[PDB]
């Protein structure tokens, strides 16, 4: 990290951002390098920009009044940023120069102290995390891997303490701004580093499935829901009841109707079955109705894909901040399932052309029947939601990010033989074009078993061996490896992964209630409902999807004081079962 | 098989209703040691089975079509260009790439001849590897004990039935409905193997018992004092 | 039965080594193990979430390995008695 600070200090030298002068160590030259060490932060403790402007405090430009130079607050300038008392919070600090230089049980005991109870042990185990990663090449990286998790192990007893003794402020505990950490919700942090055995801890998953609903509590089953979905006045029975419903506020059917709307499965369950639908009326409309005309069938396939190019839109109007714009994307393009989101409207864009040309329509039904597959892709990449479905997606994406060269592997390995077979006797169904289908497809055919019997219906010994030998290398090549590729997802699978699936789970949930409830049929009535309101407005202020938690001040200290008295309560327990543990006692 | 306007279903329905008592076959000729665990683990397989059912159900369908997407052939009639488009396009994952039926861009199938087969060994065949690997635990040690639970589970259910055979059980039922009606209340002859207990046969057992647990109790303490790391504790 | 009762008294307070001793003077020498092996494993599912419910997991085991002990004392001396001891009312 100190190798870094003076590479921070010429990857930010006196010309660049510095214009007078930075060839002497400054908190923003340590807080901009902090600032790649967090994620999808904000800035916390170690303000940033002109009102604490640590970037050009060393040649004179003057003070307050003119905003050029240091902080606007201190009104004498002296070569620093004077005495800006206790900048956020001290403590918080004094965990950061302890993991930056290293020191193990001290910045324990600066845990022991510290205000935030629970974020900065993950503060503690991320960066941490990175620096087993980034750089110490042997015998420390691996110890901070093994340092992390015991961070991460901090962090879990933490929980332990709130969960079990009022969890009702435990339960908004995990969605907190909270002013200290660059809000980031306590999940957004929770999601970053990864914390297999953190998010994966007891309560949790006993507060997830709290936000896994809301006014529509359980004793509703898998099997009815889908039954209440199409029929409307089947929801008004003895069946599924609401929170309102259960304290019989259910007064108006608007009510039965709106809190409908707002649950984390229904629009999601509509997406089950709305955009299924898309899929086989695809088959309908491509065995019966291609005309290169528009039909009435082919204006009504244009009604649902535009509207899904408009669905990853209206997500990328969820992703960024109120300043970003090129890095958003950036990060959309590296996401491999949001890599293959490209092809499956790519190829439409292609395909359609070909089945609205007169002279490619033969493209016009396989292109896009090579693009259907594209969406089965994600059609598996959105129906992998129960328990027992979704890790073996994730087998298959570890599976198949290898497998990138197993189709170049097949595809240098088929080659050898079609033409090796042919090179017995080049048949004789043929014609002028068939001559390089005959001698290719239907030599090509034969990985289905299907040696082309299509085709007839003096050392004859070699190819009975050659049957074999290239029948061993299918088998022993490909299909050992087969067996080989399992062998680099075999840990932790049932106790573990397991649980990996539970921490990726809540991150797709987010994604997916995070979205409006009407359908994309109506969904560009509820982009009317906002991009004519921005010809109404001027500034984008509007109803944005977010269930957060904003924290009235005298609300935080009711509750950030009952948490610190629970660390202090926990902290007795950690350190008895340290003392508990008997290999310190014959260490005593 | 009744109706003679569904004599049809009156063979189909009921050959796939042999397929329903072919697995309670299974459930019960499970009988042996070797035999026994591992119909358990086609239980954890194939109560996982039940959505792989609908991943090949959804897998298969994106293939026969697109097959004779390339060509819509001629072996066909009225009410086979139903049957041919679907049933000759979709009998192919026995390797029955359709010969009864014949029997510009050609790099494209040839490609996309592998790129089925490619997810069919990959996304449903190493899903068999995976799918095993959730019965990995125990397996020859353990879960072959977990048989030996199972067994006398069953052998209570079935050596609990009464020996008349099925056409002989309902003399068995009339050896019970009838005396129902020369009785009044159930307290006929119950299948029960149970052990009724004297009260001066308890106190002779269940003394030397407790005296057998005073005398396992010194046992268990001893070796918790023989325990070495009791002793660096000490 | 008082004895039987401090089993349940104990082990719902999550009492842990004072119901091996409730267990020392226990007149149901097999089965109660059991029963605090049985509500145990329950409890080890139930609710604790954490840091316990996975300690009864493997305060269960040797639950169920105190009663295992108690077969050991009966059938390797006058198993006829002890055949009949899995069949008690
Ligand atoms: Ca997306």
């Amino acid at each position: 990290f100190h190798s870094k600070l003076q590479k921070v200090l010429v990857e930010d030298p006196e010309r660049p951002a510095c214009a007078p002068a930075a060839p002497r160590l400054q908190m923003h030259h340590v807080a901009q390098v902090l600032r790649e060490l967090l994620g999808d932060f904000t800035q916390p403790l170690y303000p940033r920009p002109r009102h604490n402007d640590r970037l050009r405090l060393l040649l004179p430009v003057p003070h307050v009044k003119l905003n050029v130079q240091g902080v606007s607050l201190r009104s004498l300038y002296k070569r620093s940023s004077g005495h800006v008392t206790f900048t956020m919070d001290p403590i918080r600090d004094l965990l950061i120069w302890a993991i930056v230089q290293n020191r193990r049980e001290l910045a324990g005991i600066i845990w022991a102290q510290s205000q935030d109870c629970i974020a900065a042990a993950l503060a503690c185990s991320k960066i941490l995390k990175e620096l087993s990663k980034e750089e110490e090449d042997t015998d420390s990286s691996e110890e901070m891997l093994a340092l992390a998790e015991e961070y991460e192990h901090r962090a879990i007893g933490v929980f332990t303490e709130c969960y079990r003794k009022d969890e009702e402020r435990a339960q908004k505990l995990l969605t907190r701004v909270s002013e200290a950490w660059g809000k980031t919700t306590c999940l957004q942090l929770a999601l970053e580093a990864k914390d297999m055995k953190f998010v994966s801890h007891g309560g949790i998953q006993a507060f997830l499935t709290k936000v896994w609903w809301g006014q529509l509590s359980v004793d509703n089953g898998l099997w009815r829901v889908t039954l209440c979905m199409l029929a409307f006045p089947l929801l008004l029975t003895g069946l599924i009841s609401f929170r309102e419903k259960r304290l019989q506020d259910v007064g108006t059917p608007a009510a039965r109707a709106r809190a409908f709307f707002t649950a984390p499965v229904v629009v999601f369950h509509l997406n089950i079955l709305s955009y299924f639908a898309f899929l086989c009326l695809f088959a309908y409309v491509l065995m019966v109705d291609f005309q290169p005309v528009p039909s009435w069938c082919e204006c009504a396939i244009y009604l649902w894909l535009f509207s899904l190019v408009c669905e990853e839109m209206r997500q990328l109007f969820y992703d960024p901040d109120e300043c970003g714009l090129m890095k958003k994307a950036a990060l959309y393009f590296s996401d491999f399932w949001n890599k293959l989101d490209v092809g499956a409207i790519l190829l439409f864009v292609a395909g359609l052309t070909c089945r609205l040309i007169p002279a490619t329509l033969y493209p016009g039904r396989v292109i896009l029947s090579l693009d259907f597959i594209l969406f089965c892709l994600r059609l598996m990449h959105i129906f992998t939601i129960s328990k027992t479905l979704g890790p073996k997606i994730i087998i298959v994406k570890r599976m198949m990010k290898d497998v990138f060269f197993f189709l170049f592997l097949l595809a240098v390995w088929v080659v050898s033989f079609g033409v090796a077979k042919q090179a017995i006797l080049i048949h004789n169904e043929r014609r002028v074009d068939w001559l390089f289908r005959g001698a290719v497809y239907h030599s090509y055919l034969t990985i289905f078993g299907q040696i082309p019997g299509y085709i007839d219906g003096f050392p004859e010994w070699l190819t009975v061996l050659l049957l074999c030998l290239y029948l061993l290398f299918t088998n022993i090549l490909l299909l050992n490896l087969l067996i080989a590729m399992f062998n680099y997802t075999f840990q932790q699978v049932q106790e573990h992964t397991d649980q990996i699936w539970k921490f990726q789970r809540h991150d797709l949930i987010e994604e997916y209630h995070g979205r409006p409830a009407a359908p994309p049929p109506f969904i560009l009535l509820s982009h009317l409902q906002l991009f004519i309101k921005r010809v109404v407005l001027k500034t984008p202020a509007k109803r944005h999807k977010q269930l957060k938690n904003k924290l009235e001040k005298n609300e935080e200290a009711a509750l950030l004081s009952w948490e610190i008295y629970l660390k202090e309560n926990y902290l007795q327990n950690r350190q008895f079962q340290q003392k508990q543990r008997p290999e310190q006692k014959i260490e005593d």
